[PDB]
This record gives structure tokens, sequence and C-alpha cells, in this order.
């Protein structure tokens, strides 16, 4: 059995970013430093944290009054950024700098009174943050989720108009969402192309090549990680088995047995360590050195605030 490695794969520089701001305002004030949902969603990731003492709440409601409070990486409306300034608590904002830039672009909708449409999946953290950065009743903020959405939307003024993404959808999907939006609404503005970030559209185009490969691909990712989903989804779609596994203990020996080819991938919220131990399962069952594919380079760091350290 070959085992290969899709690359790349794992943490990207909002998900590190995000874990370090938590830890080191851990190491700089002790515990328990508060965080609104879980920082990026995995349980391992998250576990780790929690068994060290930040606690993970719902609600601003649940922090306690003096405590610090950390923004998840999939950033909050402007009502929970408001409930706690208008609290007694020390906030520091973990939403990745990739995120932001999405919020700042229906902020600056908004303000202007323009129409927003953001594509993107229903009850999403981050599309719960990004929506919420919008409070113009002048114009207004609708989101959709498919070409049928676009079909069955109708705005108040179609002559100014914009729309935005959630940062780790498939590009495929939105690529097919944008073309009917752009059908529907000839005058509708928006970035050249979406708002996948790099790490989003650097993992399916590895996943895509890992599966040309590979029969079977394992997604190493938690349940709610919307951006691993896409990686499984995608290896499915190409007509290979594929599962979402939180670790090495979920692989099932039916999934390889007379595999001959198993690729590995992450989500941008998986630790190496994880992969590491579904390649030593594997092993068990028969695979032999873990190969990794060549991918493309990634060279993009975002450094904690200059406040933790
Ligand atoms: O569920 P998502 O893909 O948003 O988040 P996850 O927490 O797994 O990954 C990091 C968050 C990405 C925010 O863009
Ligand atoms: S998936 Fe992209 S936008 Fe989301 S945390 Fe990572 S780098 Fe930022």
């Amino acid at each position: 059995m070959q085992i290969l490695l899709a690359n790349p794969r794992g943490f990207c520089a909002g998900v590190d970013r995000a874990i370090s701001i938590v830890e080191n305002a851990l190491a700089i004030y002790g515990a328990p430093i508060y965080v609104r949902h879980e920082v990026v969603h995995n349980r391992y990731v998250v576990d780790s944290l929690r068994e060290r003492g930040a606690i993970f709440i719902e609600q601003i409601s649940e922090v306690p009054d003096g405590a610090i409070l950390i923004f998840s990486a999939h950033g909050v409306s402007q009502a929970v950024r408001n409930e706690a300034k208008s609290r007694d608590l020390t906030v520091f904002d973990a939403t990745c700098p990739l995120v932001t830039k999405v919020h700042m672009e229906v902020a600056r909708a908004s303000r202007r009174g323009e129409e927003s449409i953001l594509i993107g999946h229903a009850g999403h953290p981050e599309v719960e943050g990004t929506m919420g950065q919008y409070s113009n009743p002048e114009g207004g903020m609708y989101l959709v989720e498919s070409p049928d959405d676009v079909w069955k939307l109708t705005v108040k003024n179609e002559e100014k108009l914009s729309f935005m993404t959630q940062t780790t959808l498939s590009v495929d999907d939105t690529s097919d969402v944008i073309d009917a939006l752009r059908k529907r609404f000839p005058k509708i503005v928006g970035p050249r192309k979406d708002d996948i970030c790099y790490a989003t559209t650097n993992r399916q185009e590895a996943v895509r090549a890992l599966a040309e490969q590979a029969e079977v691909v394992l997604v190493v990712g938690s349940k709610n990680s919307s951006n691993s989903n896409r990686l499984a989804e995608l290896a499915q779609r190409m007509g290979k088995r594929a599962f979402l596994i939180d670790d090495a203990k979920d692989i099932q020996e039916e999934w390889v047995k007379e595999v001959k080819c198993v690729g590995v991938t992450a989500g941008a919220s998986a630790p190496d360590i994880l992969v590491q131990n579904v390649v030593a399962r594997l092993q068990q069952l028969g695979g032999g050195e873990a190969i990794p594919l060549e991918g493309r380079e990634e060279n993009i760091v975002f450094e904690v605030p200059k406040e933790l350290r």
C-alpha cells in the first residue's frame, strides 16, 4: 500500500496566529482565558487549550466581569464586538486578517447604503460575523448558498450592488454562484474572482492532485470544519472514497483493505501530529513510507499583536 501526502495541507497562517494568540495570552495572564466559540474548528486543538485552562463559551453573557475574552479566527459581528465593549472585558481579536478584509468591505458597502450579497453557508460563524458587519437599513445584506438562491433573490436597487464571499468555500461551486449573480445582476461589483483565501484554494488544488493518484482519501479535520469538508467533498466528486476523520482511531480497516494507494490530507485547522498518527495507523494496516507530493509553496505568516509578545 502506497501512502501519499497532499501538499499543502494542515495549518494555514490565520489558524497558526489564532492558536498563538490564545497560548500567549494564557502565558502572559494565566488561566482562565475565555474564548468565544472554538478558536478554530478542531477538537484536538480545542481540547488541547481547554485542558490548559482556556475556557470556550458561546455567548458573552457566560463570561465574568474583569475577564480576558478572545474572539475566534472566524471573526464576529459588530453587535458581539459592541456587547464586549459595553462590558468590563479585555478583548484580543484572533479573527484572521483575511476575514477582517472581507469585514471591511461589507462595512464600506453598509456606510454607502449599497446592498451586498454574501456567498456562504447559513449558520456558520464566519457568515454570522460577516453579515453582522452590515447595519444600514437603507440598503440590505443578503446570503446566497447556490445558483438557485440567486435565481430567487430580489434586491431594492440592482444598479448599486456588490458581493463578497466566505473564505473557505469550494472554489468550483462558488464560481457557479458568481456566474449566476453576474447573469441576474449585470452591474454587480465584486473582487476579480472571489474572497476565497490562498490556503483554501491551495488545499483544494492539492487534494485534486492527490485524488488523481489515490483510490481513497482521508482528510484530517473535525466535522464542523467547513474547509475540511470541502476537501473531502472534492475527492468524493472525483469518484474516490473519501473520509473526514478527527484522528487515527476513526480509520476503519475496511476502508483501506486491498487498496493500492491511499492519500492523506488535512484541513486548515488540523495539527500535523494528527496526520503523523494517521500515517502510523495506515502503516499498521500495511502501507510503506509516506511519500509527500510536490506542491505550491506557501510563504505567508501573520504575527500575533505586539501586546501578545
Ligand atoms: O469551519 P471553517 O473552515 O471556517 O474553520 P476552521 O476553524 O476549521 O478553520 C480555520 C477558520 C477559517 C476561517 O476562515
Ligand atoms: S482558512 Fe484562510 S481566511 Fe480562514 S484562517 Fe486560514 S488563512 Fe485565514
